[PDB]
């Protein structure tokens, strides 16, 4: 970063990071419509899925009837791990037995964990996500490559979460055969305040995957994705995936009864590690509600429609060539005109809200 | 881009876009008051305007009342195409027999539009736009190079809407008389952030002119632009003329009956790319209402009266000279001094309202 | 301005604007408190102040009263031109006996403002103000060079608006004895939004005074001051005095009566090129209200006292030192930083509201 | 600072200040856990605080109640000089007698201040703060260098504000135990509004840091804080200890009844320099109030739980070395994603309020 911002060391405030509403893609040069464009993508090493959506781990997104629509809708859940093993192992088993779809499986660090993936590989899960804060700890790092070394063979193991080349390139050298980038982004996610710690999820995107795409590891984005577009931005900076908690909250398959306040509807969403989840504690994550979105295969439609008009917008017919794109760094003014603005909104727009 | 932003490619974020709140004309040496100030130009390489507007072809702004007041003002209509062909192509005959007035109109890309282009052409229309959402798709490119093949002698081809340099040269090879600049600005246009996609209006027009101006192709500068001193930036930056939705829906002029919400009036104004226009879908666009603004003549009166004011404020006596002017970028602080700040409006003026 | 924002011109986008908000001044090793401070400072070649600070020349802040309340408080009063000749130059005879304080009068440009300023030399005003939005017309130019030609032996003769370098040089070139910047900043001000026209007010001094400086004419600097701190910062810049509209606006001595709308209390507050002030025109300024502020000398008072303590932190000992004093360049942050912040104000403050 | 912002000097804007919002802290490679991290660091050059934390020397903030909470908790109190000096001596007597913590006291400049010093040293103060604005000022260096001389053997001597590299320099020289960096960015503060002066926090620090870091003076890091990160990124600025006000002044210890407003719980909250503290007078302060926040001692706990929680992220076994973690500059659209976003809270977290 070459501008004086105070002191003599000129690594001290180290870059620039920009997010979602930083940039823009260019259009391209393009003989791809919405219509021709060919969504799959890799989640692991050895899994490509048909739609390049994960829904997160966390108590009010995904359980199993969530994990059975999103790998219908040609993406997959992730289960959540705060439940006792035989349950989260059950859910697994559910899920494979209604058609033998993708699933995956969150897991912490330690003896507990490590109890709690055997029995998940012996219910036939696809992928273990290690699901931490911080993957460059070295705790993290023992849990991805021990992992790898006793049931790497049976299934895919996905490391996380971290926000820089370095912490991407150690889990790469660990043995990850995905890594998972999103430090703070999160929509409930209060790390960044309380912690002080991070980086905007665009930059640490690129960061990260300029140490995993020589590896040939793919990059899943996690966390700060609210628009379709923002989908696009995600993979076009190199990620293969993108992993959502607060667009999928909202779908009739979120775990939750739908809340009833003042003529709307609400369904509750919530960090895990917020106190509600966790249950003195320091909380990382708040506790709240989204508004109600009806079946989650509308909006992974809407999803995917905004994104396949992102590809011929780019001229990409696959995600691989779509990760070639270029960007535009926009100024406030420019993210107001690219909202609608000066108009009142008197119809709601399925993939459009202010 | 010089800064730091992720990564290793130093091309991957190619530059930084601004728009019309970004910037400030350059009051400099000057012998012109607004009076004398001669804001006629081109619309396209063979159609001077008195006045360097058009309205938007949009079935809330655009019919043949619209078409005709523009034109009496000195400018021109684009009439939409979401109606029959022989509808759109009356529409044109209405407003050629008032006078012989000036009049274009909007068609798509296929073997529908390109009926809908020679009916257009046999109703006496005088220029043909190409209307798209991507005009660096090949088909839009196809269709542009085959109009101005078949009937390029009797009638002017505008082709958009682009955002780059590349695309706007790929247009001018096409044999486009004109070049229509704006991804995603307009005021009900919800692209940038459902497909992501797009470049900030200044700098979009900034890098057309630099493939146009050397090619002796007018730029149309096409949504975004909310105050008569917009359409002065535009013009600018090297525009030609203005393309107008927004400001236009408002008026007496525009289709619509007036709504009347709590008060107050207004005109419903929606994007073409909305669900309603349209009519599942994954719309670009929103539906909503804008405030009504009296007759055409007047709102005209008053854009033309503030681009006459910042033709006398650069010295520019005519828009050829303005499109020399100079720019400074500004901060938010210089955006929220440009404005009236710190005093509580009690009168409306007509051309401003907070 | 080095980052790439579009096109193949590098002096396009000519420079980075900042206004007072934009920036901070540096403390400095001092040996002055705010009682030590000396704020004498030029108003002209010729005229110094005890005070750095006049009113403006509106029909809402300066007739007579306020031009002796000025006086007396050690600045001055420049009488607004909106009324007939005759009256204007009675105002002058009724601040020149009331003790032979110092008062300056507007004039415009032209035979008729010819007319007027012959009165005004009549009536015994020491400071002529070419009041124009733009005096980088020739028009203006050839205004203040006659007058000062004419009745140059008389009268000191100011010339403004400006906003850039090369326009200041051409008001010296001209025989100006002040300059005085500000195209658009002011508080009821829409030219910057109507035309799209202006520069920043720190750039806008920043500039001024490099063509002003080295042939020691003063600048004035006009318009967008709303905190004392405000009038550090402009001379900071480099200005020597400060105008000032909506802060006085509201005192006692300005024009207008008191507005008491609900349970509170305001004075009308309107822009010279408002149709208000004007009485179809285009306006350049809006129409409004401002909170009631009471006596001018306190209101004064709490403005030198924030200079005074501007000058004990910079170590500046007279204007002429806080002149050399340094800013950092700030973020939105930093403004919010500011400014009190995170806190429920209870208690009205005499120098600050939110 | 690089860019054209105006004028001909390139140091009259001298660089860019960054504050807490404008920076995050980049996750490191860790064998550090929150619950192993050491959070001990030096007030001063011969004090060790084990919780990096002191109260502002504030009469809404700290007397005796708070000076004996705050070292309970490992930190210490500044007691407040606004009251008479018998008094002040007496709660430093207070403090003394429950159990030998440590406790500091505030005194000014001047013949009193001087008596009141020698008072308290006389009563057992730990650490004597010479309190002022600006210590830049050589009566403020003075009273440093002659406390230094005459008690220094006895007491630690804390010098402060400063914003700047020299001004740390120049309280170093005259013998400085720790210097206090800090002007305007307090959350009552109006100096930087009012007076104009002052520099972002971070960049404060870090410029006074490459003063106080070579010489082996502690930087304490006083106001502007809001959030548990703030403080570890005042950390890793460089800073050794944190100065906090508004964030204690909610607690059960400090002065104030509780206020019982609409429903809700609030106590007094207001600057030094504001009238009702002084108590005509021109304020560089406000008085307002903040909400109740319960017991001290819950306060730090999740104050420390944050800076513990950005230990183990940034590979930080101590402060020591916290203090060489980087930071990536963040824009507004990463300010935005930091905080939880499009999400609505239903439950309060115990460290994070919106
Ligand atoms: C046409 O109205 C606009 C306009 C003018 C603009 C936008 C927009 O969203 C819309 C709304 C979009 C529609 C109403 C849908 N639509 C229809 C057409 C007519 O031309 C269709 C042709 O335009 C090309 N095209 C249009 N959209 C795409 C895309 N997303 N990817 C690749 N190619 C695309 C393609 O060749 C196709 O055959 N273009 N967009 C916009 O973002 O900036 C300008
Ligand atoms: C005079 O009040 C201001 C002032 C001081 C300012 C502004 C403003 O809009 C106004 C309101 C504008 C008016 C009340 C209209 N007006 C009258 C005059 C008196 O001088 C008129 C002469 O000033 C020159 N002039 C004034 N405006 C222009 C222009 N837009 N283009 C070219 N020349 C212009 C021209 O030579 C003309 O003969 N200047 N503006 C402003 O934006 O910054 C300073
Ligand atoms: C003391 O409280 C603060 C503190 C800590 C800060 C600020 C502040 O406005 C205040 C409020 C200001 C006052 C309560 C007034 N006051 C009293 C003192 C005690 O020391 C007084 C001495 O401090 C020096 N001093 C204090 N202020 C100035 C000034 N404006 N210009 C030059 N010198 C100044 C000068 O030598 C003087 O003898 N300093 N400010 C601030 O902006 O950042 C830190
Ligand atoms: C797990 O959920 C997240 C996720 C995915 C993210 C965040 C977050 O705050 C949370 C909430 C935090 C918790 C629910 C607490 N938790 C539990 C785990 C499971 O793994 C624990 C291991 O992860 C490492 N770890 C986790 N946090 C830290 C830290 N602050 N400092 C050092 N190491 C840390 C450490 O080795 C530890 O043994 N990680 N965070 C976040 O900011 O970005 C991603
Ligand atoms: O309590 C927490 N604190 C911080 N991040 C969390 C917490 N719980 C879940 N997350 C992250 O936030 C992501 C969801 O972000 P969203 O899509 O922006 O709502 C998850 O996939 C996790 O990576
Ligand atoms: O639904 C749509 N989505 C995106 N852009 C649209 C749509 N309909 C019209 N437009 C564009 O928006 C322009 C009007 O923008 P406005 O002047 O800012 O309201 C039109 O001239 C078209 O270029
Ligand atoms: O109608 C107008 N349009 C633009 N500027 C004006 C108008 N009337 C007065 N001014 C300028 O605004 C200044 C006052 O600005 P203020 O102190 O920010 O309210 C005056 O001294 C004039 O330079
Ligand atoms: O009235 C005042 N004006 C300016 N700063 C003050 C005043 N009173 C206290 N301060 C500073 O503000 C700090 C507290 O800031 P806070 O933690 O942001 O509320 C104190 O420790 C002092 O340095
Ligand atoms: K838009
Ligand atoms: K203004
Ligand atoms: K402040
Ligand atoms: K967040």
């Amino acid at each position: 970063d070459p501008v004086p911002t105070g002191g003599d060391d000129p690594h001290k405030v180290a870059m620039l990071g920009l997010t979602f509403d930083d940039v823009l893609l260019l259009p391209a040069a393009s003989d791809v419509v919405p219509a021709t464009a060919d969504t799959s993508s890799q989640l692991t090493k050895k899994i490509r899925l048909k739609v390049p959506l994960v829904s997160s781990a966390m108590d009010t997104v995904t359980e199993s009837r969530m994990a059975i629509a999103m790998a219908r809708a040609g993406g997959m859940g992730v289960l959540h791990r705060n439940l006792p093993v035989a349950e989260q192992a059950g859910q697994v088993e559910m899920v494979k037995r209604s058609g033998g779809l993708l699933v995956g499986a969150a897991v912490g660090v330690g003896g507990d964990a490590w109890v709690r993936a055997m029995m998940l590989v012996d219910a036939g899960v696809d992928v273990l996500v290690v699901d931490t804060a911080h993957a460059h700890n070295r705790l993290v790092l023992d849990m991805v490559g021990k992992l790898k070394s006793e049931v790497g063979d049976r299934v895919e193991v996905v490391g996380g979460n971290v926000a820089t080349r370095s912490a991407a390139a150690a889990l790469v050298d660990a043995g990850a055969d995905a890594v998972k980038v999103g430090v703070g982004p999160g929509s409930i996610c209060t790390t960044r305040v309380v912690a002080g710690v991070g980086a905007p999820q665009i930059t640490a995107i690129l960061e990260a995957v300029a140490a995993c795409r020589p590896a040939g590891v793919p990059v899943i984005a996690d966390g700060g994705l609210q628009y379709s577009g923002d989908i696009a931005k995600a993979l076009a900076a190199g990620a293969s995936t993108a992993m959502l908690g607060s667009l999928l909250a909202g779908t009739a398959e979120a775990p939750g009864e739908l809340i009833f306040v003042n003529g709307k509807q609400y369904k509750s969403y919530r960090g895990m590690g917020s106190l509600g989840a966790m249950r003195k504690l320091v909380p990382e994550g708040i506790e709240g509600r989204v508004p109600f979105r009806g079946p989650l295969s509308s909006v992974i439609h809407q999803l995917t429609g905004g994104l396949r008009a992102a590809m011929g917008y780019t001229g990409s017919p696959t995600i691989e060539v779509l990760q070639q794109a270029q960007f535009v760094r926009i100024t406030p003014a420019g993210l107001k005109e690219s909202h609608p603005h000066d108009v009142a909104m008197t119809v709601e727009a399925p993939n459009y809200y202010a």
